[PDB]
């Protein structure tokens, strides 16, 4: 039995250019483009995933539909909720949001509070781990790369009263002692910023990722997502 692959996107900034950053070549995606990136992934009927569903698929090789997709966004910015999310509703997609837990505890306004997480749970949004201070985990410590991941899943389980399962590596940075660190702490999934559609083959807690560029058209995305 094949393998199943899954497209997992790896989104960061959506919003509208300042005046500043429309001078030098950057990563920002128009919110433009990305609700006609949604709209053509709805209209070609894609399932869109939560980490549990991905990890079950991954687990069993089994997909709840003939096309699927996780939608992950990193480092919990605020145009995630100001922006991203409207135009996620509005084509009713899920989709999963990578938390740098101690910008929300000390209040950044740059960066998703509890309350909008606890709003945007309950209409389709996971918020998973993204460490607590945002470190290259690889130049940590074991004690270190523990507790970056550690006690970011505690606040996130208590503040959010949920089990968080996946993890996204700050800067894709990861060596052999984060992955068994993070099969310890009971993480089941893990995403790298490795290009390319993911499967098990890629190791659960190091999972490949599709990055969306700024010029990618709809119809050259889905093509980038068929296996
Ligand atoms: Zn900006
Ligand atoms: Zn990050
Ligand atoms: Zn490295
Ligand atoms: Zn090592």
């Amino acid at each position: 039995e094949t393998p199943v692959k899954i497209p997992i996107l790896m989104y960061h900034a959506i919003h509208v250019m300042s005046p500043e950053e429309t001078a030098n070549a950057n990563l920002i995606v128009n919110p433009d483009l990305f609700d006609q990136q949604l709209q053509k992934m709805k209209d070609e009927g894609y399932y869109f995933l939560s980490p549990e569903e991905v990890y079950r698929a991954l687990s069993n090789n089994e997909l709840p539909a003939k096309k699927v997709v996780w939608l992950t966004f990193d480092d919990s910015m605020i145009d995630f909720y100001n922006v991203a999310y409207p135009i996620l509703k509005k084509y009713d997609a899920k989709a999963t949001n990578n938390v740098i837990t101690g910008l929300t505890e000390m209040g950044s306004a740059a960066n998703l509070t509890l309350k909008q997480m606890k709003e945007m749970k309950q209409v389709g949004m996971s918020f998973q781990d993204h460490t607590v201070n945002h470190p290259d985990l690889e130049q940590a410590s074991p004690d270190v790369q523990t507790t970056e991941m550690k006690d970011s899943k505690d606040y996130l389980d208590k503040q959010l009263n949920q089990n968080t399962i996946a993890i996204a590596y700050p800067s894709g940075r990861y060596n052999d002692t984060t992955l068994q660190i993070a099969a310890r702490l009971n993480y089941k999934l893990g995403v790298t910023t490795n290009e390319g559609i993911a499967s098990a083959a890629n190791g659960l807690l190091s999972l490949n990722r599709i990055r969306i560029l700024p010029n990618m058209s709809p119809e050259n995305l889905l093509q980038t997502m068929e296996p």
